[PDB]
């Protein structure tokens, strides 16, 4: 599914995560080689506030913002970690992450994270 590169970066996507920080580089390694590709035209959430958590995302390509209601509460840099929160903590989204162009994430989905936590 990917190149050197590609694992690289996505790579690099998880390890600067605060609270993705205690895993091990196996276990990473693992999380790299089973993300899978998904893209979203402009307009569509990759994210619902409110949601039970199903995956976690890289941003790839394209532009994403934050948002709590009508309220923007950040723009997410490429390249960078999000969905994580309802995932490692059993809860439900803490805000809605809109597509601001169209976009390609690399995702992950829940039980295959538990999964790899579970080698
Ligand atoms: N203030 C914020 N700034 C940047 N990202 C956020 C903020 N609040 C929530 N997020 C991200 O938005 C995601 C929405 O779903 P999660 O709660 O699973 O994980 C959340 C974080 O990755
Ligand atoms: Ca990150
Ligand atoms: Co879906
Ligand atoms: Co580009
Ligand atoms: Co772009």
């Amino acid at each position: 599914r990917k190149d050197s590169s590609e694992k690289k970066l996505i790579t690099d996507a998880l390890n600067k995560n605060q609270f993705l920080k205690r895993l091990d580089p196996q276990q990473i390694k693992d999380m790299v080689e089973c993300m899978y590709g998904r893209n979203y035209q402009q307009g569509s959430y990759i994210i619902k506030q409110g949601e039970p958590g199903n995956h976690i995302f890289v941003l790839a390509e394209g532009r994403l913002e934050v948002f709590q209601g009508e309220k923007l509460l950040s723009s997410i840099p490429m390249w960078t970690t999000f969905g994580e929160l309802a995932i490692l903590y059993n809860c439900t989204r803490t805000a809605s992450v809109k597509a601001i162009t169209n976009v390609k994430t690399w995702a992950l989905d829940r039980e295959v994270f538990q999964n790899i936590m579970r080698r």
